[PDB]
C-alpha cells in the first residue's frame, strides 16, 4: 500500500505545484486529484482565487517542520516530468486542506491514482455547503 517519504521544500510554485528535493534531486510536484485556480495559467490570466490558493499552499509548506510525499498506485510522473503525489506538511495533507478550504476542486482521476479521491470528495462537499471561497 502507499507510504510517505521525506522531502525538502525548495520553492512553492503555484497553488497546485511545488518544487522539492526528493531523494537528493530537485523535482517539480503536481498535487494529485486537485484543481486550483491558476496564477501561472498558459491561456487565461490570473484566475479568481488564484493568489489565495498560491498563498495557502506556500504558507503551509514553508511553515512546516517535515514535508512528506506520497505517490499513489498509478503513474508517478505526468507528461511534463512532474511527480504526481499527495503532499503532507506536518502530517496534514496539503491536497485535502486546499479542497476543505474551498480553494480547489477535486480533479479527474489520472491513471489509477485515486486512493484518496473519496476522502477529498467529502471535504469538497463540505466546503461548498459552507460556501467557502470558490463556492461563494
Amino acid at each position: 500500500k502507499l507510504h510517505k517519504e521525506p522531502a525538502t521544500l525548495i520553492k512553492a510554485i503555484d497553488g497546485d505545484t511545488v518544487k522539492l528535493m526528493y531523494k537528493g534531486q530537485p523535482m517539480t510536484f503536481r498535487l494529485l486529484l486537485v484543481d486550483t485556480p491558476e496564477t501561472k495559467h498558459p491561456k487565461k490570466g490570473v484566475e479568481k482565487y488564484g493568489p489565495e490558493a498560491s498563498a495557502f499552499t506556500k504558507k503551509m509548506v514553508e511553515n512546516a517542520k517535515k514535508i512528506e510525499v506520497e505517490f499513489d498506485k498509478g503513474q508517478r510522473t505526468d507528461k511534463y516530468g512532474r511527480g504526481l503525489a499527495y503532499i503532507y506538511a506536518d502530517g496534514k495533507m496539503v491536497n485535502e486542506a486546499l479542497v476543505r478550504q474551498g480553494l480547489a476542486k477535486v480533479a479527474y482521476v489520472y491513471k489509477a491514482n485515486n486512493t484518496h479521491e473519496q476522502h477529498l470528495r467529502k471535504s469538497e462537499a463540505q466546503a461548498k455547503k459552507e460556501k467557502l471561497n470558490i463556492w461563494s
